[PDB]
C-alpha cells in the first residue's frame, strides 16, 4: 500500500526529519513491503500545537515540550494519558540551552549575567509561539533564582533586564537562528544546543563560537501519535512505528549526527566529544513541572506579560 503521514514538528528539526524520514521509509518497506511517505511541517511549537487543535491532520506531533502536546490532548485530539505511551516520558532525545556569539566574543560573554549588561544585543524567540523561547526563559529564571537566594522578585528583575536587551523576537527558533547567523543581527543568540552546533559546523564555520553557561535547563522535546487523526486515516500502526523507531540505535544515531543528545549509551559514546559538559537543572525540580510553569510564566498576565509591560 502507499501511506501518507504528516509530522507537525517544532522549528529546528528540519534537517533531522529530512534524514530520519528517508531512513524510516526504507526500514518500513523492508519490513512490510508498504511505501510510506512522510510530509513535514515546522514552526514555533506553540503555533504548531494550535494549528493541530484547529484542523491540521497531523498523524504525529514532535513538539518542543510536553505542555504543547497536553494542550492538544485537553482539546480532545489526543488521549489524556499519552505521555506514558513511549519511553522516557515520550522524549527520545534531550537538548539544552547555550549561547552563540560572534568569533572572538567581542562583548566578552561568559555566563547568563553578561546578557543583561548595557549595550548587549540579545536574540531569543517569542515565548508566545516558540517552545525553545520558553525553555530559554526558564533557563534564565532558574539561573537568577540560583544566584539570588531563591528570591523570585530578583529573578523577575533579572529576566526583565534580559528582555530589555532583546533586539528581535522571532516566532520560531529557526527564525531566531537566521536573524543572528544569516541577517547578522545581535551579539548573542540564546540557542537550542542543536542550533548552536549546526551553526558552528555548517551554517557558518569560523564565524561563530559557543559559550557554555555555568548551568542551564535540561530540555525534553516530546512526541505523540494524534489519536483522532490516526483513527480517521487508518495510520495508527505506522504512526506508532515511526515514533518508536526514534528510540532504535539507527534513530538515535541520526539524532546524534544532527546534534541532539541521544539516550542510547552506544550512540552517546560514539558522539561524546560533540556535546559540552555543564550543570543541568530540570523543569520539575525548579518550576514544579510544565503545568505550573506555563501558568505562572506564559499564560495571559503571567510573568512574561508582566516584564514586557
Amino acid at each position: 500500500k502507499d501511506i501518507q503521514l504528516l509530522n507537525v514538528s517544532y522549528d529546528p528539526t528540519r534537517e533531522l526529519y529530512e534524514q530520519y524520514n528517508k531512513a524510516f521509509s526504507a526500514h518500513w518497506k523492508q519490513e512490510t513491503g508498504d511505501n510510506v511517505v512522510i510530509d513535514q511541517s515546522h514552526g514555533g511549537s506553540g503555533k504548531q500545537a494550535t494549528s493541530v487543535i484547529n484542523g491540521i491532520e497531523a498523524d504525529t506531533v514532535t513538539l518542543a515540550l510536553a505542555y504543547d502536546v497536553n494542550a492538544i490532548a485537553e482539546r480532545g485530539r489526543i488521549d489524556k494519558n499519552w505521555i506514558k505511551r513511549l519511553p522516557d516520558d515520550s522524549a527520545p532525545y534531550t537538548s539544552t540551552i547555550v549561547f552563540l556569539v560572534r568569533k572572538g566574543n567581542p562583548k566578552q560573554i561568559h555566563d547568563w549575567n553578561d546578557l543583561i549588561k548595557p549595550g548587549v544585543s540579545v536574540i531569543t524567540p517569542n515565548p508566545k509561539s516558540s517552545g525553545g523561547a520558553r525553555w530559554n526563559y526558564l533557563a534564565a529564571w532558574g539561573y537568577a533564582l540560583h544566584h539570588n537566594n531563591n528570591d523570585q522578585a530578583k529573578a523577575e528583575d533579572f529576566v526583565k533586564a534580559l528582555f530589555k536587551n532583546v533586539e528581535v523576537l522571532d516566532s520560531g527558533a529557526r527564525g531566531s537562528t537566521n536573524t543572528f547567523v544569516e541577517r547578522g543581527i545581535g551579539d548573542v543568540l540564546i540557542a537550542w544546543e542543536n542550533e548552536a552546533l549546526l551553526a558552528t559546523n555548517e551554517l557558518g564555520k569560523d564565524k561563530f563560537e559557543i559559550v557554555t553557561p555555568s548551568e542551564s535547563i535540561l530540555a525534553e522535546p516530546t512526541v505523540s501519535v494524534v489519536d483522532k487523526v490516526v483513527e480517521k486515516k487508518d495510520t495508527k500502526a505506522v504512526a506508532e512505528a515511526y515514533l518508536k523507531y526514534l528510540y532504535s540505535p539507527e534513530g538515535q544515531e541520526i539524532a546524534a549526527k544532527n546534534f541532539y543528545r541521544p539516550r542510547d549509551a552506544d550512540v552517546a559514546k560514539k558522539y561524546d566529544d560533540a556535546f559540552p559538559k555543564l550543570k543541568l537543572f530540570t523543569i520539575d525540580e525548579v518550576f514544579g513541572g510544565w503545568a505550573k510553569a506555563q501558568k505562572d510564566h506564559f499564560a495571559d498576565g503571567g510573568t512574561f506579560d508582566q516584564i514586557s509591560k
